[PDB]
Order: structure tokens, then C-alpha cells, then sequence
DNA sequence: TTCGCACGTGCGAAA
DNA sequence: TTCGCACGTGCGAAA
């Protein structure tokens, strides 16, 4: 739990903890307060359950899809610094941050999806998904492979779902209809057909997790991943020599991954507000304290007007932000969750083999447009049939008091429901069967 | 699912797996067979669902309290090894992997938590648990604290709670008596109420789990740490100058860890069972292919004898076995993975305040002991129940039919056996109060 | 051991 | 939207 005069972090595990851990300790020299940075396993999951309550960390490191989600169950709310912070960082960036016109997050960075290939396996890489099996049966007579990637998280997948077409929700007269799916069109299909393709034919497999795949990549088994910028760091460690590049094409249609931005949101239980604030836009959003997480993980296309103008020019970062052009910004809608754990069923199904590509897009198109009822609704409900069991509880026991029927010493309400329906001129038979 | 001539193994994250993987890589070399090496989460609990299904990997590793629980689901291969071959492991680590009578893995190497400590802040290591807190005093005012470990599995509290005569199950006559439960004793009250005073007095953080522990240790913030041999590797990379000894005592008795042999387990489903033996046998049991798993990440105390007298050279070993002979080797009884639920529900929530200490560890006492009921009892409850009710819904459906007894549209069988009620002479309050 | 009511939610109906 | 039966397991009783 929060607590005066500390301040604790909550970043994803593949993200440079341990540099902005670097930074943290400067603040604490600086005016006392001691940081500490913990990743926790699931932390988008753990933080709307616990903050509830008032529990959780000062400040959550996340991707902004998630964030209106939780700006909307009153977690966080009216972040405002001085135009001299609005605006040493970028206008797109601030746009897909800001929920019902508050911002509720700092943005971080700018991160998309990319090709990375080993030039030595590969000094070529394909431009596009449908010469990748004919490739992989030449990389097979080596023994390895051309390409594994995370097939557990529907981030790595869509940029195939939505090549040919698919889309989470439409933008429409400056609004996202969050009816409007676009998981069961044609184009999905297409995109999901060929990935559960790969499988069938051997090219991948569908237990293929992001531990599998890094390090298949890494100890160059595997010509080709999908990653971001933050995987980049761990492939400089090892002996291969990869290239960053744009995703292949599918259909001579591009791939188009959802780009996300890396925020950090305020709790609104915490009581270090502007301590936080202090940590944020004093000692972390600076060109020194950028770097000290860069150097641990690549942020990717950071933010910081001043910053990137450094980075930009890294030619790794020029090829994600290529990638990230053909894609789209996510919507920061609280439907994201739904739409993300229904697509997730969806792939995780199909390429399992527990359901036709049919079958499982159209369950998704129906679970991502699904409403989660209210506590109030749930209440209800519950409410409801406490009130039911207690009319016909109190009712057998009147019959089993005054009643005076030839009973058991002990019976189910059913015998005592059987013995007063004779009484009323029944006969019911031994399944049930009634009749006059 | 587990192709034929292909080998894959899941092992903890917290041991070297990559040791592991240059042994498959030799073993590939020499018979063409790949062999690939998973560490996922919850491998514990992943495997007992897969496996009843025929997937899951061909060998997992663990220690050996869960191996019994698998063999009893009939999830594993019956180990059949050389007499020959028998000999060359200490016969105890044999004992571990022993269950109704047939062994069920291969012991590895043995396990035991000690306490590591820095030797530059802490030069001579405190001998007594009560001494703790006065020792966080004087290294609060370094900004520092003496002791941090995970508290989010119990195996690290275990060894403070048995210290005072806390117990999982009583052995007696020959085998461990699954009603004789010790986690609810005087000794195991006094051991986990010092812990939870620890905590009510700020010198230890009821949300620590292992990866802040073992950060917070490496980089020198606190002095002590409880840890087995598989953490010395990233403290060996680190700038803390470290020891490894025997565990304080609490109250003159010293603590208690329960001692795991770390094993390797053939699933039952795999076409390659006479493969994993080979990998296992002449591969992996040898000095050569446990040394490349232990530079990785230190197993610790190995069952090959040969390989042992080597290792056992050691400092650091000599006092991981100080402590292994003052606590005792697990149970591989099949209630061990209730046995670890229930231990770790009650710590957690006492160390958050949740619960009092009496009050956890009485509900851990009854869990531990609380017989699970076979498939056939949750089917004969399930079955029972649906055999009452299509015996009422008969009735109300009959009802329904002939009755005629002038109700709305729709109402519910609530109302149907009000209106039967006033048939035989009763009347029904709204309530249900019902008399004659 | 079996047994039966309680429990909160699922699923679809009826509107 | 509210509604109601079905669903499988919890808890405790009676033995
Ligand atoms: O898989 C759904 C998942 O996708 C995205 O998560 C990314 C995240 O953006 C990256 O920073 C990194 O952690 O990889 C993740 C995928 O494993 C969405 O941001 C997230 O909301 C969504 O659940
Ligand atoms: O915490 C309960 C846990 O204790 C043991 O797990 C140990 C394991 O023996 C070590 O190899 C290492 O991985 O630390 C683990 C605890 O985090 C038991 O073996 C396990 O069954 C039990 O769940």
C-alpha cells in the first residue's frame, strides 16, 4: 500500500526497471525520498482490482489502450502540468492519452511492432508473408527456423488479422462506434486462415510463447521475431547480428500494428501526488533521464520533443516508426479489455485446433462487443434469488410444521411438495410426472 | 502435445535453463535428436492439467513434494533404471523420488534455503532471529535494512515456523499421517507471530516477493537475504561480497527449512520415454552435464555421487547442507500441493494484517487436512442435484399443465406452489409465511 | 459416509 | 432492461 514520503513504481517486466531504478535513486539523494521500481507479473490486470480499495503503487507504467478503462472506473483523473511541460512532447501523443477531453497519463514513448531478422541467417528478409513457408523449408534443412513469435498475446498477431482488412472498432463522425467490429470480416479470416496455416503446415507452433521466441531468436535458431523496441537489449547481449525492418506484406496489403504509448498514471489513492509529479516531469522526462532507461531497454520512439530529436535518427527507431505509419493508434476506450481478451480466445483457439477459424472470430466479434454488467446489475440478480429461496423456505416449513403428512424422519422439500400435492388431489409418479 | 524424436522440458525460470539447454544440444549432436527447454510460470500447477490429457512436456523438472500428487493421476513414467545406475546416486535422493513402492524420477541435485548475507556491511552475521530487528536499527540509520526475503511463498517463512515446532504432517509407523496437521501448533504460532512483528514494526514489507528481495540484496540495500543455491549466480555478476551460512535460530532451536530435491520426471503420454531415460541417464547425470547446468545456475548438493565429491568442496555447499540436516526432507504425498495452499493463504494474510495469526493458521489447519473429494463424490453431488431438480421442475411443469389455477403470463414456480397451497386448504403470505 | 438447502451467476427468454 | 430456472459446489447435518 501507498504511504507519506516514498514513492513505488509499477512497470512491465521487459521494460529498463533497473534504469529508471537509476534515476530513482537520484531523486532520493536529491530531497530524501526514497523510489523503488517493482514489475509485477499481469500488472494492467492486479491494478483495477486493487486501486479500488486504495491499494496499488503511486504511479502504473502502461500502454494507453487500457488507461480510459481505468481513467472510467475512477482511478486516475485531471492531470495538468504548465504548457512549458504540454509541449516539450508531441500532439499525436497527447491525443490518444487524453480520455473525455483529461489527460490521464504521462506519455512515455511511442512503441509499434517490427520485423527483426538475423542478417547472417538472412541478409535478405522477405517483404511478404507468402513466401515465408517456402522459406522456412530451406531454413529447415539447416535446422532452423524462419520465423517464432508471441502467439499467446494478440498484439503480435493482429498485424496479420488486420493486413487484409480487420479492425477492432471504425472510427466514425469523430467517435469510435463501439458496436462496430470488425473481427468476423473477410479480412480476419483471411489474416487468421494463413496464420493457423503456418501451424498446420509445421512452420510455427501454437504453444509459442515470448520467452520461446526471444530466445530462439537470440541464440539464432530462428531467422525472424516480431518484437518491439524494448527487445533490443537483450539481442545486443547475444552474438546476433539483426537488422530491424519493416513487417511483410500479406496480399500486397500492408501489415498494420497497433502502436501503442507507454504512460504513467497517478493513482488516485496516492498520497505522494506531486511527489510523484516530481519524479515525472522533473527527473525522468529529461534528456539524462531518458537515457538512464534507454540504455537498460529502448523506450522506442520517445516522446520528448527534445529527446528524440537524438533518437530519431537511430536508424532501428526510423524502421519502427515505418511500421507504425501503416498501423493505427489504439483507442483507449474501456472496450479495449473486452476486444483484447476476446481476440485472444480467438487465436489461442484456432491455432490449437479447439475451433474453426469461423467458429472462433465470430464467438470473438460477439465477446468484444459484450457488456460487463454493473455491480448494481450483479446485486440485483443476487438479491433477486436470495429473495426466491427465502418465499420457499419459509413456505416447506409451514408444510413440514402443520402440515402433518406421513413423511420420513427426514425428506427433501420434493417429498414434502409430493405429499401436499395428493392433498390438493395429485398424483405425482416417482420422476416427477404429475397429474389430476 | 509431445512429437516422436523430439525431446521438450519444462524447468523453473529460476534455474539454468540454459545450462540445461547446451546439454540437449550435445545430446542432439550425438543421437540428431533436438531437445528444447520451456521455463513457464505455474509449471507446478500447468503440468497436472495438461498431462491428464496426454500434453504437457516429456520431462519436467521440480523438486520433489509434487511428483507424488503426479504419480497418484498416473501422469508420469515409472522410472526404470540399472541397479548399476542406482548406485551412482545417493541413495536418500532415491528415497525422495519413491512412491508406493516404485520410483517416479530422477533426482537432481538437493536444496536448501540458507542465509546469505554481505560481508561488507554485515561482517559478522547475526546468530539469533530476536536479534533482527535490533540489527535493522543500527542499518536503518545507513538508510538501509537487515533482512528481506520472499514472503509471497511460504517455502521461504517455513523455516521460522517449524523452528518452534511447526510441522506439515507427523510421520509415524512408516508413513506421514495426512490428518495430523502442525501448522497450527504453539511452535508454528510463535514462528509466523515474530514474523508478522517484523512487519508491524517496519523492519520487513508484507508485499516483498523474490524478485525484490533478490534485487534489493544484489544491489546492496540490505544485508541478509534467504535464498537456495540457484541465486548465487546473479550475486557472483554482482559487486556485493557475499556468505553463505547457517539460518538464525528462534528461541534456542534452529530453524527448520524443508529440504527439496530437485528431479526430473518422465510424463506418462510420451512416445519418447526410452529417449528421455538415454537424456537423463548418460547425458544430463554425468559430471559434464550437471556442471554445465550448474555454471549456469548452482543446483546445489547433486545426487551423483561422483559429481558431489567435487562440489561438495565448497563452502557455500558445506553450509547449504549445514542447514538442509538441521530441517527435514518434504513429503511427496499427494496433499503436499494442499498442504502449500493452505500454509500460503494463511502467511499472506496474516503479514497484510488480513487475518490474526490464529485465525490463519486454524483455516490452514483444516485445508491441509480437508480430504478432497474423488471425481465419482463431485459426480454423485452433481448428479444428485440434478436429479432433484427435473424432479421438481415435473412437478411445476404438471402444474403448469392441468392445473388452470389462474395466474399471469409468466410467473415463477414460487408462485405455482402458492397457488397449489391455497388448493389444500393453506394460505400463502407474500413472505411465504404459510399456515393452515 | 450420504444428503439437501444455500449460494451467486449463466444463459436465454420475454419484453 | 428484468427475470427465473439451471448449474455445480459449499457447508453443515444426520448418521
Ligand atoms: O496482447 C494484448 C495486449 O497488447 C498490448 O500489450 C503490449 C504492450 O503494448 C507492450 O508494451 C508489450 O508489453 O507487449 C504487450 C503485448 O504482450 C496492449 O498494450 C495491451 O493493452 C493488450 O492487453
Ligand atoms: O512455496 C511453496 C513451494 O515450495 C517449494 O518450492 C520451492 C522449490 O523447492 C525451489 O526449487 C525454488 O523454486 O523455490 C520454490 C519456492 O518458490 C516446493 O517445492 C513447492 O512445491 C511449493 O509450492
Amino acid at each position: 500500500k501507498i504511504e507519506e514520503g516514498k514513492l513505488v513504481i509499477w512497470i512491465n517486466g521487459d521494460k529498463g526497471y533497473n534504469g529508471l531504478a537509476e534515476v530513482g535513486k537520484k531523486f532520493e539523494k536529491d530531497t530524501g525520498i526514497k523510489v523503488t521500481v517493482e514489475h509485477p507479473d499481469k500488472l494492467e490486470e492486479k491494478f483495477p482490482q486493487v486501486a479500488a480499495t486504495g491499494d496499488g503503487p503511486d504511479i502504473i507504467f502502461w500502454a494507453h489502450d487500457r488507461f480510459g478503462g481505468y481513467a472510467q472506473s475512477g482511478l486516475l483523473a485531471e492531470i495538468t502540468p504548465a504548457a512549458a511541460f504540454q509541449d516539450k512532447l508531441y500532439p499525436f501523443t497527447w491525443d490518444a492519452v487524453r480520455y473525455n477531453g483529461k489527460l490521464i497519463a504521462y506519455p512515455i514513448a511511442v512503441e509499434a511492432l517490427s520485423l527483426i531478422y538475423n542478417k547472417d541467417l538472412l541478409p535478405n528478409p522477405p517483404k511478404t508473408w507468402e513466401e515465408i513457408p517456402a522459406l522456412d523449408k530451406e531454413l529447415k534443412a539447416k535446422g532452423k527456423s524462419a520465423l517464432m513469435f508471441n502467439l499467446q498475446e494478440p498484439y503480435f498477431t493482429w498485424p496479420l488479422i488486420a493486413a487484409d482488412g480487420g479492425y477492432a472498432f471504425k472510427y466514425a463522425a469523430g467517435k469510435y462506434d463501439i458496436k462496430d467490429v470488425g473481427v468476423d470480416n473477410a479480412g480476419a479470416k483471411a489474416g487468421l486462415t494463413f496464420l493457423v496455416d503456418l501451424i498446420k503446415n509445421k512452420h510455427m507452433n501454437a504453444d509459442t510463447d515470448y520467452s520461446i521466441a526471444e530466445a530462439a531468436f537470440n541464440k539464432g535458431e530462428t531467422a525472424m521475431t516480431i518484437n518491439g523496441p524494448w527487445a533490443w537489449s537483450n539481442i545486443d547481449t547475444s552474438a546476433v547480428n539483426y537488422g530491424v525492418t519493416v513487417l511483410p506484406t500479406f496480399k500486397g496489403q500492408p501489415s498494420k500494428p497497433f502502436v501503442g504509448v507507454l504512460s504513467a498514471g497517478i493513482n488516485a489513492a496516492s498520497p505522494n501526488k506531486e511527489l510523484a509529479k516530481e519524479f515525472l516531469e522533473n527527473y525522468l522526462l529529461t534528456d539524462e533521464g531518458l537515457e538512464a532507461v534507454n540504455k537498460d531497454k529502448p523506450l522506442g520512439a520517445v516522446a520528448l520533443k527534445s529527446y528524440e530529436e537524438e533518437l530519431a535518427k537511430d536508424p532501428r527507431i526510423a524502421a519502427t516508426m515505418e511500421n507504425a505509419q501503416k498501423g493505427e493508434i489504439m483507442p483507449n476506450i474501456p472496450q479495449m479489455s473486452a476486444f483484447w481478451y476476446a481476440v485472444r480466445t480467438a487465436v489461442i483457439n484456432a491455432a490449437s485446433g479447439r475451433q474453426t477459424v469461423d467458429a472462433a472470430l465470430a464467438a470473438a466479434q460477439t465477446n468484444a462487443a459484450r457488456r460487463k454488467p454493473s455491480w448494481r446489475e450483479r446485486e440485483n440478480n443476487r438479491r433477486r434469488e436470495r429473495r426466491r429461496r427465502a418465499v420457499a423456505a419459509k413456505i416447506y416449513t409451514g408444510l413440514r410444521a402443520q402440515g402433518d403428512y406421513n413423511l420420513p424422519k427426514h425428506c427433501d422439500n420434493n417429498e414434502v411438495l409430493k405429499a401436499l400435492c395428493v392433498e390438493a388431489g395429485w398424483v405425482v409418479e416417482e420422476d416427477g410426472t404429475t397429474y389430476r
